[PDB]
């Protein structure tokens, strides 16, 4: 893999951010939106920190020529992409000649280097390492920043969450300079690696929904159904509701035995068991039960910050920083408890649906967010409430505009035999009120002007007459 070499480039792009922090100069860090990235982010923020320096941090979603632009519009003294770049080295080139550049990525690059000199690449794979299980881009920044100063291998951790994320141990385990960082992990014994079940939810899920939404492998007869999976869990004598993190070691193992047995009684081969059921990092300086004792759920929980605009906010909890993991537990749970609110709304209010012929109409106002009028729409539905033949619209008013009203229509497969189809009824419907509506035949959407509701539902009731 000739490690000599990219450990070349690394001390290279260490001793070149520490002289501008030395100089005084403001670290520009750019990193990417997902958990390789905020992750990496973070690694290098700390680095900076660490040696009195002061950074400036952005999350985007990719590099683009726009985004280089806007970066050398503010004549930074040195810029460090972070997970990014290394599909746009002559870009960068081009437009950032006048500053330092530095390059901490894992993506496969567009030229094995730059042509000046205070622009490098740090990245493995120009050396010959494998850019999808070979290291991160958590990884490469981990490696920066140790060289730094080494005091940064209390990062090992932050750095394996990047590499879980970006999915390094697709096969079960690690490989190639992942394994380094984990050592480096085990001697400051801020992480663990076990022999576990590598499904997402160990910390924050129940049991059956972490088998459920196993896609890596898949399990046979139990994948995508929830109430299988229960019955499942039921008869091997578990608690379905209970999670992987209270379970006791004892009970762990039967699990995995009777995973074991599952996957063999299907012919599953030894690959798809030893991806089912292998390495599974844990760390020591998180509780057990909280999303940030184990890789995958922190991972996960970093990419929900980077997809609900806080991806910064993701960046400050690797950093320590308790205070944003608040802010990241309230952003999430305050959305779980309109998911809640929503469901027991239409249904205490259930008494006063606009029934007709053919629907239900549900016009909630304001009380229900405009994103959660289709899981609303569902609950009514699934309580047996509504009539399983006939179909459910609930509307809700609109964050983004102010005259307008947002509404999903879901109903059943024996609704279905009617003929019925609410992605043709509702695209007839908005084209007559002037909106847009469209959708599969049991679930569908619709925007149009509050100011004609009423005319909505006669419409409706008459679209679905015609089928």
């Amino acid at each position: 893999m000739d490690k000599e070499a990219f450990l070349e480039r690394v001390r290279e792009g260490a001793e070149l951010i520490k002289m501008h922090i030395e100089l005084g100069h403001t670290i520009r860090l750019i990193s990417h939106r997902d958990a390789d990235g905020i992750t990496a982010g973070a690694i290098l923020a700390k680095a900076v920190a660490r040696e009195g320096g002061t950074f400036q941090l952005s999350i985007v979603k990719q590099v683009s020529e726009e985004l280089i632009d806007q970066l050398a519009r503010e004549k930074r003294e040195i810029y460090v992409f972070s997970d990014l770049g290394s599909g746009s080295i002559e870009l960068i080139e081009e437009k950032l000649n006048f500053a330092t550049v530095v390059v901490a990525d894992h993506h496969p690059p567009e030229k094995d280097s730059f042509s000046t000199d205070s622009h490098v690449l740090v990245n493995p794979v120009p050396f010959g390492a494998n850019s999808v299980r070979d290291l991160s881009g958590s990884g490469v920044a981990y490696f920066v920043a140790r060289e730094m100063n080494r005091k940064n291998r209390d990062m090992a951790y932050v750095a394996i969450v990047g590499a879980v994320g970006d999915m390094q141990e697709i096969d079960g385990t690690f490989h190639g300079l992942n394994l380094e960082i984990i050592e480096d992990g085990k001697e400051l014994g801020i992480l663990e690696v076990r022999k576990e079940l590598r499904l997402f939810g160990r910390e924050s899920r129940p049991l059956y929904q972490m088998l459920a939404y196993a896609t890596n492998p898949e399990i046979p007869e139990i994948t995508g159904d929830e109430r299988k999976a229960i019955e499942w869990l039921r008869a091997k004598g578990f608690d379905p509701e209970m999670k992987y993190w209270q379970l006791r070691e004892e009970e762990k193992r039967k699990l995995h035995e009777a995973l074991l047995v599952h996957m063999i009684k299907h012919g599953a081969p030894k690959e798809a068991i030893d991806r089912l059921i292998g390495d599974v990092v844990i760390s020591p300086l998180y509780p057990e039960g909280d999303v940030r004792h184990e890789a995958r759920e922190f991972a996960t929980l970093l990419n929900a910050t980077g997809r609900l605009n806080a991806g910064t906010l993701g960046v400050a909890i690797c950093l320590g920083d308790e205070e944003a993991y608040k802010v990241a537990r309230k952003m999430l749970d305050d959305y779980k408890k309109e998911q809640i609110e929503a469901r027991k709304f239409i249904i205490q209010n259930w008494n006063m649906v606009e029934e007709g012929e053919h629907a239900y109409v549900f016009y909630a106002g304001k009380n229900i967010r405009d994103t959660l009028v289709g899981i609303a729409a569902n609950m009514a539905i699934n309580a047996g409430l509504a009539d399983p033949e006939k179909p459910v619209v609930v509307l809700a008013d609109s964050d983004e505009d102010e005259n307008l009203v947002k509404g999903s229509a879901r109903t059943t497969e024996k609704a279905l035999e009617k003929g019925y189809h609410l992605g043709e009824a509702l695209k007839e419907v908005a084209e007559k009120l002037g909106g847009e509506g469209g959708g599969h035949a049991i679930a569908a959407g619709i925007r149009f002007p509050k100011n004609r509701i009423d005319e909505f539902i006669k419409l409706f009731n008459e679209a679905l007459g015609r089928q």
